[PDB]
């Protein structure tokens, strides 16, 4: 309890952080010697696998000073910038030290460039107080942000006075929003004359070499991070020269640190091939097939949203959800509790076989829950809110919307 | 110009970033093969030396998976937190990904905890737009910050309604402010009952194992960064549980990235001994003794402020300033232009001997400037503003103070 922060991490039944000593590909070792298969993967930022040898080699060599210095420019700066520009498009690119920092800088730049005060937001954008909730729904917070919770009806309401709106800023979820949802969001923004920022810190580079919403949203400004460096401390923003001109004022001391550049250059090279993304989808799909069959065979009322790139357990009750993760912990399957599971490209045959076996045992442990009432919508909404910080897409009217917000805020 | 940002770095006569392809110790190699002795050292964040072997081996181990995982807690988290707490004091500690992020989080936490609106600031606190200049000098900016430019007369007036003030936040400079100045700041903050935040991102851990202002200011909250990881992308905040309770809300995806943790634990272990800070002070003092003697023997009107830990050339004219850095550049002495020079612990007997030879040659190249009018106060004020973003300490009244603000802002 020296730590002033509350980091999101794997925690035990007493809410104490699990202490991990080492990791390799899909596997972790804890301080008790217990061995785990990782579906958390630093919240999906470990796309390639823990201790990736090719990234590791690049990082080790950069640490010796052999690839340039934190004092100033190296050609790896140009490499990283060019790689991102090719994958994501736009006219310019900037680099940052976290997803939180990049999305804040992006949106403040757009607010400066447009001269308009309000940001309309769906999803999570990082830890900064600028994103804290307002006094009431549909009211701006103290930093001019209004949350629309992915409800396009609420967005239309807010877009009635678009002259106030610097940008719509959206964190995609491809488990809970359809392609059609995105095209409608795009349409609404375009017709309102408002800038669209795609916060792809989580989903960027993971579904494909580039932005997951490149065509669906064709955002004016993008942000990525988790996909770009196999976990290392870098994020990126890009888009029009005009909207991002205010980023000229960004400078920070560690900008040229060569280990982070080494990791991003290495990881981005593999990302560009599309191979790790395919591997993840395929491995995760294989795991899902099996897990869905095990749950059904055991009469357990747990749906799975999403797909192999990112999936989420949707249990019929809170009690079962807790039991599910307790059983998974007991069997050494480390899931990101309540949230999305994101396998890495290190999920090979060997790993998948073991994970399949362990999950069968998870389902045995849950035998007491067999035959429970099937999953209903309240559960779907609750569980989706945990991953997206807003409302999954499904038919509603305004009164149902209000009630869901009143419940879930 | 893919890059949307304008990073601070060594730049050539066309303002293009210098490309450095390698580094070891005190030495850089540029793209053309030229070897430079580095006094910039990533703005003083390279306290140990480029490619420090022990840091680099630690980073190499951590890159392989064998020393923690990005998915969660590791023993290095504890080690880093404990070491910071021992060196800097306070009740709790938080980690962040840049000095910019750390200072913003710290001052926002105090504002939240105190419930008071205004932050009274002196010095640079990073790139975030919360520190942008107010439209009217000495009035609050859009984020509630009033810059007082290190003038304690102005601070007195701003403290006349202390109930409005969340914190005074100050970036120390030990070249341009005396101990007595710090003691007066502490006395003023204490009499107003206001919280004092020491932004030691640059100076922390570099003058001593701990805070440069530990006794002088006895700050309620501290921030450090440049001293803690030999360049790697981490910073820290610490202070009272109360004031920093709002940091519970901080979480970021790369928190457990093992290479940065291993670098911090290694660098901090060295810092705790006091040895690198002593080496730096002694090596720098030896270089200054020599440079001062060379400038004087050449009748060049250049003073040097500061000491071995951080020093700054103060030329009599802007023309001579530009010539001085042109000359240094030609001799492969890489100074942080206009700002403070911070040698590293890798400045050994051989480096120093070669630096002295090169600097003597610099003075030879500046021969046309011999006999020039000696440095005056307008030059001292202009040059100090470049390094501290406010006013060097000297006797003034309010006429002279406001005159200087109008000139230098
Ligand atoms: C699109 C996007 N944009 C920007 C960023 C920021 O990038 P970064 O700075 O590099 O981390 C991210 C970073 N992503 C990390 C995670 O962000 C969310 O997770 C958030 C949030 O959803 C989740 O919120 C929790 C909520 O799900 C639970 N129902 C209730 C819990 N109290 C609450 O916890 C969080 O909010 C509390 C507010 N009081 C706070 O006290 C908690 O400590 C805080 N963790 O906590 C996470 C932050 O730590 C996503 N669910 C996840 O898929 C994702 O992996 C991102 O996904
Ligand atoms: C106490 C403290 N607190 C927090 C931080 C932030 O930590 P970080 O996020 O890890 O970098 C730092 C980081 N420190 C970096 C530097 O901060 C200052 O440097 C600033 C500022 O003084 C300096 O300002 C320049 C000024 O000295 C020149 N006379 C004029 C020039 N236009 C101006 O340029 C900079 O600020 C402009 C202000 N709008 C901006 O437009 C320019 O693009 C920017 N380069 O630019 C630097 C930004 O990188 C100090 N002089 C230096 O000793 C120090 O190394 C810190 O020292
Ligand atoms: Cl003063
Ligand atoms: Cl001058």
């Amino acid at each position: 309890s020296l730590l002033a922060e509350f980091p999101t991490c794997p925690r035990d039944e007493k809410d104490r952080p699990r202490v991990f000593t080492a990791a390799s590909g899909a596997w972790l070792t804890d301080e008790s010697g217990f061995r785990w298969i990782d579906f958390d993967n630093a919240r999906g930022s470990i796309l390639l696998g823990h201790g990736d040898p090719v990234v590791a080699e690049a990082v080790a060599r950069a640490a010796t000073g052999a690839d340039g210095t934190a004092t100033g420019w190296s050609r790896r700066v140009d490499a990283v910038l060019e790689r991102l520009h090719a994958l994501c498009g736009g006219e310019v690119v900037g680099l940052f030290r976290s997803g939180t920092a990049a999305v804040r800088a992006a949106v403040l730049a757009v607010r400066e460039a447009t001269g308009r005060p309000l940001l309309l937001s769906a999803g999570y954008h990082g830890y900064d107080p600028m994103w804290y909730p307002s006094e009431a729904p549909l009211e701006p917070n103290a930093d001019g942000v209004v949350d629309f919770f992915f409800d396009l009806g609420l967005l239309r309401e807010l877009l009635r006075a678009p002259e106030r709106v610097a940008a719509v800023v959206v964190s995609p979820d491809h488990m809970h929003l359809s392609p059609g949802w995105y095209r409608e969001l795009r349409r609404l923004c375009s017709a309102a004359g408002v800038v669209l920022v795609a916060d792809e810190v989580k989903v960027g580079l993971r579904y494909a070499p580039g932005l997951s919403t490149a065509e669906l949203l064709a955002p004016d400004v993008w942000v990525v991070a988790k996909g770009m460096a196999n976990g290392h401390a870098v994020s990126a923003v890009g888009g029009s020269r005009r909207l991002l001109k205010p980023l000229k004022e960004v400078s920070f001391t560690s900008f040229f640190e060569p280990t982070i550049l080494a990791a991003a250059d290495a990881a981005l090279a593999r990302v560009a091939t599309g191979e790790p993304q395919r591997a993840v989808r395929e491995a995760g799909d294989r795991f899902l097939r099996h897990a869905r069959k095990a749950l059904d065979d055991a009469s357990l009322p747990v749906e799975i949203a999403g797909d192999g790139t990112f999936f989420q357990f949707v249990p019929a009750t809170e009690e079962l959800e807790e039991a599910l993760y307790g059983a998974a912990n007991a069997e050494g399957l480390l899931f990101y509790a309540g949230d999305n599971q994101g396998v890495s490209a290190a999920f090979d045959e060997a790993v998948l076989g073991e994970a399949e076996r362990r999950f069968a045992r998870v389902c045995e442990r849950l035998a007491p829950y067999a035959g429970g009432e099937p999953v209903g919508d309240a559960a779907r909404y609750r569980v989706a809110w945990n991953v997206m910080d807003g409302l999954r897409q499904a038919p509603r009217d305004r009164e149902e919307t209000t009630g869901l917000l009143a419940r879930l805020l």
